């Protein structure tokens, strides 16, 4: 005969087989990890709730990008509830957990991660669309955001159910991991490489945005700097090379909504016709058409500038939220890889430290929006009254 793959005393037989703790009495550091854990959880459930109400009541925050930020806060709010149930069942209370309740606390944490991972992935796509135009907002996108929120939460529920739908070492006791005694090694290798490849493709998304913005500002720098060169009363040869640098920078910036798309070729024509005047010998007409180009770039600087500064201010804030997410979650996910692919090389003692490091990030997001966003910082003072 064999014991049940579903008993209450079963936490002890999974935890003893693998290189993991099983406590009976209340330790000194176990009380502080729980004490600090709940204190952080209450703050997450308050700070992320504050920013969710702030987007809901303020008129300026009724845009597809700010609705996704509220869902990211809702994912952290869910994480606050997930870590709360975890910290209440740590140390001597771990023995009290059954096979079903163990998968529940571990499942809620796996659901909360992919909820924030898919949210940041959706924000990365949202910023990748707005930058290929100026702004992306019609009422149809607001209705589409509701559908996107469903996709994010559906994928979170499914990813947090995959190990609880057969992919576990429950009745495959030989293939159990040292960190999670009820989770399979094949799942943890898959889960860690899935979340890390998502971080890499997200970095590529923003690197493609920042790289393109760099080429725009560079070609706009080449535009304004060589404009000053032409203006200077020199020889015909001095104007030709500057206008050649003017044309090449315009056609490079062309490799990018209708109003801005047509705007580039208007500038190419004014440069190419000014070049023809200079090739004839008319140095005057080449410099006269250059000031005509100055009155055209100053017109488009009113329609795109003041608006791109508000876009880049929010773009940087998003990368800080994503940056902090990678720096804290990567050591914990690398720890999962070293758990099954590195046996006897290093002890997995720093498991309480990396757990709290990822937990603090759920509280870091409203702190980031408080000092970066100018309009949101004034909405926070209104909540106290
Ligand atoms: C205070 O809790 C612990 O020290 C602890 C550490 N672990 C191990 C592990 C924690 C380590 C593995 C990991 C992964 C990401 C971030 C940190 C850590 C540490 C945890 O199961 C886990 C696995 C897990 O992967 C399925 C994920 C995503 C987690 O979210 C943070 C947490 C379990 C516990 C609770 C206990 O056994 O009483
Ligand atoms: C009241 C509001 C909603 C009522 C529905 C709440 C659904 C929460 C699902 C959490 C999850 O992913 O499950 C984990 C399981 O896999 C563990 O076994």
């Amino acid at each position: 005969n064999e014991p049940q793959c579903f008993y209450n005393e079963s936490i002890a037989f999974f935890y003893n087989r693998s290189g993991k703790h099983l406590a009976t009495e209340w330790n000194t550091v176990s009380k502080l990890v729980m004490g600090l854990g709940i204190t952080v959880c209450i703050f997450i459930m308050l700070a992320n709730l504050l920013v969710m109400v702030a987007i809901y009541v303020n008129r300026r925050f009724h845009f597809p990008i700010y609705y996704l930020m509220a869902n990211l806060a809702a994912a952290d709010f869910f994480a606050g509830l997930a870590y709360f149930y975890l910290m209440f069942n740590t140390g001597p209370n771990t023995r009290r957990l059954t096979v079903s309740t163990w998968l529940l606390r571990q499942g809620l944490i796996d659901t909360s991660l992919t909820a924030s991972v898919a949210n940041l992935l959706a924000i990365a796509i949202e910023r990748h669309i707005t930058v290929f135009r100026m702004q992306l907002h019609t009422r149809m996108s607001n209705r589409r955001v509701v559908v996107v929120i469903v996709v994010i939460w559906t994928m979170a529920i499914v990813m947090g159910a995959i190990p609880s739908v057969g992919w576990n070492c429950i009745c495959d006791i030989e293939n159990c991991s040292n960190m999670a005694p009820l989770y399979s090694d094949s799942y943890l290798v898959f889960w860690a490489i899935f979340n890390l490849v998502t971080f890499v493709v997200m970095v590529v998304l923003y690197a493609h945005i920042f790289g393109y913005v760099a080429d725009l500002e560079d070609n706009w720098e080449t535009l304004n700097d060589n404009l000053k060169v032409i203006e200077k009363a020199d020889n015909a040869a001095q104007v030709k090379d500057a206008l050649t640098k003017m044309r090449a920078a315009a056609l490079d910036a062309q490799k990018a909504m209708k109003d801005f798309r047509h705007g580039f070729d208007i500038l190419v024509g004014q440069i190419d016709d000014a070049l023809k005047l200079a090739n004839e010998g008319k140095v005057k007409e080449a410099q006269a058409a250059a000031e005509q180009l100055k009155t055209t770039r100053n017109a488009y600087i009113q329609k795109y500038l003041r608006n791109r500064d508000t876009m880049m201010s929010l773009l940087k804030t998003v990368v800080i939220v994503l940056g902090a997410f990678i720096i804290c979650w990567t050591p914990g996910l690398v720890l999962l890889l070293l758990d099954v692919c590195c046996p006897q090389c290093d002890v997995l003692a720093y498991e309480k430290f990396f757990l709290l490091l990822a937990e603090f990030n759920s509280a870091m997001n409203p702190i980031i929006y408080s000092y970066r966003d100018k309009e949101m910082s004034a909405t926070f003072r209104q909540i106290l009254g």
